[PDB]
């Protein structure tokens, strides 16, 4: 481990071998000296404009965090490709990482003119919460991952943490969190740091669509033994009076048949069409969205519980908070144009899971009588019911991969709700932060801490590899299948690929249900 | 040992065993040069307004010093929180101490 | 076993071990002859000013039970006070029952 | 173990083996139910007339306790003699404690007509609190403890104990303890209870008197080499100056001799004569009382620190609360008359301990010049002083024989004031209770506790057998020593032993100093 000696080599790569396939990138990273190397209490409370379900209060530290949890961080678009083209699920086994390479400059700013030079005996510090004793703060969709392409050098995100608030302030519960008083490696340039860490056992993503659907898994051409009422007066003419008739269900009466199962839980979210004149002419983004309460303070349930996207016909629809929405290359951060995103579609599942912006179905309202209609009630929110089947939501090449399980006493089909993984023990938060570097000090002493440093920051490269368990594909369909395809007409660039100026960019969200399966 | 090698780890923790409490910290310090390297013969006498109840005389040295002697130095407030309410008694039994990472 | 001989000692306690702690208490208990020797059938039903959401069909019989279903049965308030101010959690795993010291 | 089988005999007796005396003493015992089977919170304030110095808090427990703290449980009057006029010292060793023969009975009270019954089935509880967990109520001089004389039933004391208070109310810190929380031995009659204890490292007890004192212990007849300023002005007639002279102390000038040691420590008494004549008219037992000042409080230092009761020919002076002092047989509780009780003496003291009735010394109390006389300050409180010796104060054939040591960061010779072996892991206090027996509880259920119990209470044999070191004499001494006798002329009766009535009686106290020592 010396200055003139590498630490590691450039790992990126991709080996299929069965049913297994691993991933393996490197990427070049920068990393600032964050909050001037101090801890800082931040909060926002009911002040100025700022409203209750907004409040918070917390803490930014001087640390940054490797982040991989999006699917491109691993695998290249083609790759991508050839796992949701041809296995029916997979999933993440294990992983190793490495930091390596590192070295830590040094700015000297003096009369307008910049220098930037090594120093050589600074050090790093890096260690993993590997005994998920800090916030997780992974699983949360935020920014500064490493970039699709590898190429990119990207910088590394501060690390921040919210604990319990009232308003702006503080509550006796409240946590304080010092990363330095952790254990954690120390590197100069020279030095390196990796680990490993194993996947705790998880489903297969359903990497498929189901090609039938709840309310048609019977036999087209027989009768079912069992009946329903199917008269309940007479028809005659009008001397009609009541009566009870029954009949049995068959081929033509496929809504009434007797059947097993019930489509997925639903907790409606309102409609909005992509044709903007075909909406209601006023701002219901917040005052019509689809929320929960929680302690005073209301949320977006977004995406909320998987539900389709819209049914038959209508991909013009979509829930106003029920779907994923990635932003194309450089759509700006707020009021971007429709234009300017892309919007994921959950359409797949309308096989099984009730439509996002549509009733779950109709109950009885109250107790016909002779001389009371019967009156039926449309539920529009709908828990768990005893025989009911459903689908999660698709994974995508730009989406996230896991997320930390709520360490609580009980949930209900621990499957984030933004889309993957859920582990009890995910792989581990890895911090890292520059050491900070005193400037000359005072020549007689003095009992205030130091607030003087040589100003500097660090780069180096960082290695990702995990290898995943594929579940290959079992079809007797005799038809071919649907499968995602790059366009075959002439194009002014290349999807997938960058720019004249040299920039990438991702033109489409690709799921991961091509290939079909019965239920 | 050379430049580009780090000499040590960042140790920070605590673990409690038993009847025993291993505490260990590291901090980052700085040295300047003091007394211009030089050794000072510093007095005070009973002059102008200074009384004889705080007279003295000794020497200033180009020396620093380590000095941990101050409970907060090695128990988080949490754990002095986890001794004072569960223990009748506590005592010191053993130490190491570290010097690391430097650079002049 | 005889008239002359204690069938038993007085067991009150808790031990702290590590990741176990032992409860231990003992009471001195009385027991009346119930419902005279008999087994009767009881019943509430709709009339007088009973509701329907009340009414009852059962039995009460001569047996008495014993119940421990009750924390402070178990810990005393500073035991209760050592628990919950160091432990994230807690659970039962196996327990000793005894009856002794009869008279009749 | 039977109903009708003996569980232990009668052992009283004293062998003399060498170097140890083991004494052994049984004793019939008799315990009510006390506090009707409840604990109650017992508290004094400041209403009413009671002062501050007496306020309190604590509980009275159901529980009776043994306690056998007082040299008479264990040796005769003879054996006391046997061992005070033949040993230097002496000290405890082990014990063996044992509980046996009990037998519970039941009183039914019905028209005026009262009698008592067995009650074959009942229990006693009994349990040693060997991990000193509970207020350590043992040393504070209380009754209750074996009766000196073996034919005496007694009945057992009732346990109680004090927490910290704040006039009649309870703190904070306050503590409350249930006896019942602890394992304790449940005995039938059939069954018995005992325990072994062994006694720590202590010293002996200093059982002689000093035949030296501690101003008198040169060579009579030979000068010091020392010189001591023994003029400081001149003497030829009335043109008197200063001047400087010295001398060597010798034969005629021990005051002023050169010495290597310093009296005991002191903290002055009033004085009070026997003949009432020689006292000032006035009430001063408290008003003069000598006292230590303990958070608001104030308390009497009695006995207080050893000191010699009274100097040479006084031995009608005594310290007001400076002396142990004894009642004579059915001396009454309060305002017994001076001819009804007995004062101890320390006067075999005045050999190195101070007078408690005087002055420790003089100091100087100024710096003197030509135009100013010296000026002296008597010392009436004088803590430790390098180069002190000094004794403790004697025990008695019917004083404490031990006390535990306060469990405290720092003391300072923690022989107990009172007399006797101070130690830091005393004899267990023994507790013993009668377990309550319902009588019939109602025939339906209720929450209550019952409150309604078979009147009871126990009775049996109780043994106590120690073993004592003894530090043999060794003197040169020529002449006969001083020894305790019994009188030699008629008497109504016989000291030591019993009335017409029945009644035994110990007309005086006897101490432990008859042999003498060198110092
Ligand atoms: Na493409
Ligand atoms: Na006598």
């Amino acid at each position: 481990d010396g200055v003139g000696s590498s630490s590691g080599n450039w790992h990126c790569d991709s080996t299929w071998l069965g049913d297994r396939v691993i991933t393996t990138s490197t990427r070049t990273w920068a990393l600032p000296t964050y909050n001037n190397h101090l801890y800082k209490q931040i909060s926002n409370g009911t002040s100025g404009g700022a409203t209750n379900d907004n409040t918070y209060f917390g803490y930014s530290t001087p640390w940054g965090y490797f982040d991989f949890n999006r699917f491109h961080c691993h695998f290249s678009p083609r790759d991508w490709q050839r796992l949701i083209n041809n296995n029916w699920g997979f999933r993440p086994k294990r992983l190793s990482f490495k930091l390596f390479n590192i070295q830590v400059k040094e700015v000297t700013q003096n009369e307008g003119t910049k220098t930037i030079a090594n120093n050589l005996t600074s050090t790093i510090q890096v260690f993993t919460d590997s005994e998920y004793q800090l916030p997780y703060v992974l699983g949360s969709a935020h920014q500064g991952c490493l970039p699709p392409f590898p190429a990119d050098v990207f910088m590394i995100p501060q690390y921040g943490y919210l604990t319990l608030n009232n308003g702006s302030q503080a509550v006796g519960r409240s946590s304080f969190y010092c990363l330095e008083y952790f254990p954690s490696q120390m590197l100069r340039t020279g030095n390196n740091f990796q680990f490993t860490y194993t996947f705790e056992d998880v489903p297969f993503h359903s990497s498929y669509a189901h090609s039938q659907s709840l309310d048609r898994l019977m036999n087209p051409l027989i009768d079912q033994y069992l009946y329903y009422l199917s008269r309940t007066q007479t028809t005659g003419g009008t001397a009609n009076t009541q009566t009870l008739g029954f009949s049995q269900g068959g081929p033509n009466t496929m809504a009434n048949q007797a059947k097993n199962w019930l489509p997925g839980p639903c907790y409606r979210q309102q409609r909005v069409s992509t044709t903007t004149g075909q909406n209601n002419n006023s701002n219901f983004a917040w005052t019509a969205g689809t929320k929960y309460h929680l302690n005073g303070r209301n949320s977006l349930a977004n995406p909320g519980i998987a539900m389709a996207t819209h049914k038959d016909d209508e991909e013009r629809f979509f829930p106003s908070n029920g779907i994923l929405i990635f932003g194309k290359q450089n759509a700006a951060r707020d009021n971007a144009d429709y234009s300017d995103v892309m919007l994921t579609s959950e359409e797949e599942i309308k096989t099984t899971n009730p439509v996002a912006t549509e009733e779950y179905g109709i109950v009885a309202d109250n107790l016909q009588q002779q001389n009371t209609a019967p009156q039926i009630g449309t539920v529009n929110s709908q828990g768990a019911l005893p025989g009911m089947v459903w689908q999660n939501r698709d994974v995508y090449l730009q989406g996230p991969i896991w997320a930390k399980i709520p360490h609580t006493d009980g949930n209900f089909h621990p499957s984030p709700l933004m889309g993957g993984f859920g582990l009890k023990h995910p792989p581990p938060q890895i911090l890292i932060k520059n050491t900070p570097v005193p400037a000359d000090p005072p020549t007689t002493f003095n009992q205030s801490k130091l607030n003087s440093f040589i100003t500097q920051y660090s780069t180096g490269q960082v290695s990702v590899e995990i290898e995943w368990e594929l579940q290959k594909e079992n079809s007797k369909r005799w038809n071919p299948e649907i499968q995602y395809t790059s366009n075959y007409y002439k194009s002014t660039s290349v999807d997938f690929a960058v720019n004249t100026e040299g920039v990438y960019s991702e033109p489409r969200p690709i799921g991961t249900r091509y290939l079909t399966r019965n239920l």
